[PDB]
């Protein structure tokens, strides 16, 4: 049982809910791989999803109970039957909390227990995945009133194809090459652009073009489908009191919405779950529009300052990254748009680290990920130590369908 | 395979190569990761000699000549006769620089080839010690033009005590534990103040009073020796533009010299060897004074700014700890005392990483520790994946000796 310290108070925990760890992560005694961003039948199925039906019942309250025993030779029926087992919709709703609730490298896990599950498990093809999606989008978006939700497509089956949202998030601007090798728009979205420009899409020339769905219903090619502006809010960024900020033209949109991480309840799995919140500032402020491999504004927003950029000791990087992230909150709470801070999200973070201390003895947590991308120490998270470790129900990255 | 090291920014792959050398084992376990922890003999010292000296003949490029030959047989044959051996000369100068360049926290790593060495093994009393510590101090200082530099003092050996420097630093600032329970004073050094007390300090009443030294000589109790002012140099903090900031009364001093870390080289254990080079701005500016835990001076200098402290989305901690660490900057340039800032640090340690992965295959390092603690993602080295693990000869901690 590891002892973790908190070095800003010294305070002592044990984290015994470390030895549940399902599976391995890519560490090993000789070395640490911690920093890494991605680290690397019929009695298999059955193992898994016996271990969560005894979670679930657990977790209500109702274990090895009348209930209990029949969810366990259904679920054995059912598999035998057909190969696999459905779950009920209650068992869905509680996998996709603990899901993200075990997520180790999610800051916002205080909210793990208020998300909206939308089921789409009855979806059949791309029009009405579309359907759900812009149901989702205006669900969680709620005129800026940001609301937690999930929608969960069909699980995999053998012999049957998989249903994909070929787009990282449902918001994505693109990101367009240029011969002088640059490009306009968010490079993280050059291979997902020519993508949809190969599968019909007609490209816009902006910095901040919302890209097109492509979605991919089982076995068929992916469709592609545009959102309605209306139903895409965005929030134009001003500051302030940097007068000349809003003439940057910069822009970010309300909605995080991840698509193409794959859902895992039980030993099912579902390939198609986008889930939404809110932003946390520093995510837009400082890596979508400060990274090197990103839009990079940073020295674009220190030339308008006057900052002094041929000396790093001024730290004009430090002060031009500040302002951005102070633009960004200024901007989504005047556009009354739910955003939090870094501070305030750190914050919360540690108070769910005591709820859960007591709830279950432990949470995984990845210090590298919850510690914010500025003023990292000046937050409680950077004085926390933490363990990391893989529990199941989970989120997990997944190959690109292509 | 190795495990494969990406670089966000550029997009660049590595495998390192170097870590499937690791000797010593670390925290982490394919179940859970603890690289977020702060603090986690015939046969055994011949294998460790033998590989040290492999490693001082392959530097100087004359693997498997007769002397490499010659050189482990004398290392063996004393050994058999003795259970331990000495160094030669040229052995300690190329252990210590490898006990730096294998240091996994350390940012400052593009400098371990210079280093000077002080071969203090012939010391043989505590007042022998403080004049090779005075001596240490005097040269790396340098009147402000730092230069690093290790005194190495003698090698543990069966029955006789080790020389310790009790200090964790060679200069540090009381801390002095008030009656209420506050500090004045650094709070993280309050047990060395008291120990210094105890062994009869007279101590002073502020907030930068510099604490004696206590020294041990084998199986003799620590005996105290004050640093003479002249040898310790200070910068008083003022900040270019905010005339007020000279008037908070903040220093801090030029040498960052750590003395409790024990050095290992080729199976030997020198637990005295203080090291120092030169501080990185955020280790002042940030870290120490800005820790809810040390000087904890955020709050005082935005209320000092006029910022709006009443809410965390204004960031006005953000803000106000740049211009700390643009005090500690200039102050530093101001007073002629090497400093070097967190951007330019971490561009050098890319640097060092290029350099190692073509000398050696790969780099053992802590990314948590070498992310600075303020503006991460706007330095390379944020977006660096690394591998940690431990390689000898090395530093390490070691229990305090009380
Ligand atoms: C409600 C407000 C939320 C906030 C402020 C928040 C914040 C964050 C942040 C900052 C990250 C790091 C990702 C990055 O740096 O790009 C993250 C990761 C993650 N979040 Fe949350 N999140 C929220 C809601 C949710 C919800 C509703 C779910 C799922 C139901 C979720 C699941 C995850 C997962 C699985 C990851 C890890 C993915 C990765 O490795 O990057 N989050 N979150
Ligand atoms: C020359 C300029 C140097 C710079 C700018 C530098 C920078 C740093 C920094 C910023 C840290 C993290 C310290 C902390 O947060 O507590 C560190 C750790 C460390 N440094 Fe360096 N350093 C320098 C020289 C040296 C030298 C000369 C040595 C030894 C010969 C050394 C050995 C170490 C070790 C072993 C650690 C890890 C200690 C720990 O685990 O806390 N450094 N260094
Ligand atoms: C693959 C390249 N990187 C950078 C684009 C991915 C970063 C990333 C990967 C994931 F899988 C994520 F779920 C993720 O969630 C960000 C997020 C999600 C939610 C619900 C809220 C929020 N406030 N934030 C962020
Ligand atoms: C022990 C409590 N914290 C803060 C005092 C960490 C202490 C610490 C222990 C070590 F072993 C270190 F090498 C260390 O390196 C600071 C440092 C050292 C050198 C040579 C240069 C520099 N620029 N910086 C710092
Ligand atoms: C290499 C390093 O792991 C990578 O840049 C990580 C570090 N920490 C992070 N933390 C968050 N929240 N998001 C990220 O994308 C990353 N990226
Ligand atoms: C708990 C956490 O590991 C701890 O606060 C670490 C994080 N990274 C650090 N990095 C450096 N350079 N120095 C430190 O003291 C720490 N502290
Ligand atoms: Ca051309
Ligand atoms: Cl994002
Ligand atoms: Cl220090
Ligand atoms: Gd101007
Ligand atoms: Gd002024
Ligand atoms: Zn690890």
């Amino acid at each position: 049982f590891p002892r973790v310290k908190n070095w800003e108070v010294g305070s002592i925990t044990y984290d015994t809910l470390s030895a549940q760890a399902q599976q391995d992560g890519p560490c090993t005694p000789r070395r640490c791989l911690g920093s890494l961003v991605f680290p690397r039948a019929p009695e298999q199925l059955l193992s898994q999803a016996r271990d969560f039906i005894n979670q679930y019942y657990s977790s209500i309250k109702r274990s090895g109970s009348q209930a209990h025993e029949q969810r366990l030779q259904e679920v054995e029926a059912e598999v035998a039957a057909t190969g696999t087992y459905q779950l009920r919709e209650s068992e869905l709703v509680f996998g996709a909390k603990q899901a993200w609730r075990n997520a180790p490298r999610c800051v916002g896990r205080i909210q793990w227990g208020k998300l909206q599950v939308f089921d789409a498990r009855d979806c059949r093809s791309a029009q009405e995945m579309f359907t759900y999606i812009c149901n989702h989008i205006k669900y969680a978006t709620n005129r800026g009133n940001l609301r937690s939700a999930i929608t969960v497509f069909p699980q995999r089956c053998p012999g049957r194809g998989d249903f994909r949202i070929w787009n990282s998030q449902l918001v994505r601007y693109a990101g367009y090459r240029q011969q002088d090798g640059s490009v306009r728009g968010d490079p993280a979205n050059v291979e997902i652009t020519e993508l949809c420009i190969q599968h019909g899409w007609t490209p816009g020339n902006g910095r901040f073009d919302v890209l097109p769905l492509l979605l991919q219903a089982p076995d068929e090619p992916p469709e592609l489908f545009l959102l309605p502006p209306e139903l895409v809010l965005e929030v134009p960024l001003e500051h302030p009191t940097l007068e000349w900020f809003a003439a940057l033209g910069l822009r970010w949109y309300a909605l995080p919405a991840v698509s193409n991480m794959l859902l895992e309840i039980g030993g099912l799995e579902f390939p198609a779950a986008p889930f939404s919140g809110w932003y946390m500032s520093t995510e837009i402020g400082t890596r979508n529009l400060c990274d090197p491999h990103r839009y990079n504004i940073l020295e674009d927003v220190a030339v308008c300052m006057d900052l002094d950029t041929r000396t790093t000791s001024s730290l004009w990087k430090d002060k031009a990254a500040v302002e951005i992230n102070v633009a960004v909150l200024h901007s989504y709470q005047l556009a009354k748009v739910t955003i939090v801070d870094h501070h305030a999200a750190t914050a919360s973070f540690m108070k769910h680290l005591e709820n859960e201390q007591k709830a279950r003895g432990g949470c995984p947590a990845d210090w590298a990920w919850i510690v914010p991308p500025i003023s990292g120490s000046l937050t409680p998270v950077f004085h926390q130590e933490m363990v990391n470790y893989f529990l199941s129900p989970a989120f997990r990255y997944q190959p690109d369908p292509w």
